[PDB]
């Protein structure tokens, strides 16, 4: 499957913090959205998933334009969204959690989705977890948990914006391996960083943002040596 953008753009208080910006993930690849704080991304990211509206452009999904499709809609298409802040519930175990999302999963009787919890423990390895409050989590577990939490709708397209935030040097480790899992499995990821050295090497393929601008797109090494690229880390 194929999911586009095209001429995203957004503007807050007439200041454009996303201009022009296209860009495609492909089942089974891993896309980089990479550039400085306050480049754009989450933005980028918002207006792919539906949660604010777009000043300008087109989402599409093979020869679909879901433009008009509400937020719910498009995840019924199959974008699934791991947000930049903490997603998980606090005060809930990490059972719990799984659970609260499995409940939209209509297609599955009750049972089914207990199943399916307890598969996603232990391919997300949290299952030694299960009745963990959230809050008692580390930085690294928490994101292994919020991740299960975006699996738990079954999307084609899983957008995650800043997975290694927060997370200990060792975690981020297993958080590669599961997002290069994820690739194999035949999703299309697409995924945010400010370091772009770190999370350049997960990638396949990267775009590079800064000021609202897409300044360059190719593959890890390719990108190092973009003079665009250079120009902005001078
Ligand atoms: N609701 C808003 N009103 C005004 N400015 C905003 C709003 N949301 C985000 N911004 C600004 O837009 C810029 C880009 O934000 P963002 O997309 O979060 O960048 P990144 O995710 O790459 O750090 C930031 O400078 C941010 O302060
Ligand atoms: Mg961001």
């Amino acid at each position: 499957a194929t999911l586009t953008a095209k001429n995203l753009a957004k503007a807050y208080k007439g200041r454009r913090v996303v201009e022009d910006v296209s860009l495609t993930v492909n089942s089974g690849e891993i896309v980089g959205l990479l550039g400085p704080n306050g480049a754009g991304k989450t933005t980028t990211f918002y207006m792919v998933v539906g949660i604010v509206p777009r000043d300008a452009g087109n989402i599409i999904i093979d020869d679909d334009d879901i433009s008009l499709l509400p937020l719910h809609a498009r995840a019924r298409r199959g974008i699934g969204y791991l947000p930049q802040e903490a997603s998980i519930f606090r005060r809930l175990s990490v059972y719990d959690n799984l659970m609260a999302v499995l409940q939209i999963r209509d297609d599955l009787s009750a049972e089914q989705r207990e199943d399916r919890a307890n598969e996603l423990m232990e391919e997300f390895h949290i299952e030694h977890l299960r009745d963990s409050m959230g809050q008692s989590l580390s930085g690294g577990e928490r994101r292994r948990v919020e991740i299960a939490r975006a699996l738990a709708a079954n999307p084609k397209f899983i957008l995650l914006d800043e997975p290694f935030a927060g997370v200990d040097p060792i975690s981020v480790i297993d958080i590669k391996r599961i997002i290069e899992h994820l690739r194999d499995s035949g999703l299309g990821v697409l995924i945010t960083d400010h370091n772009v050295r770190e999370t350049l090497a997960v990638c396949e393929r990267a775009y590079i943002v800064s000021q609202g601008h897409l300044i360059a797109h190719g593959t890890p090494t390719e990108i190092l040596q973009d003079e665009h690229v250079k120009r902005v880390y001078l």
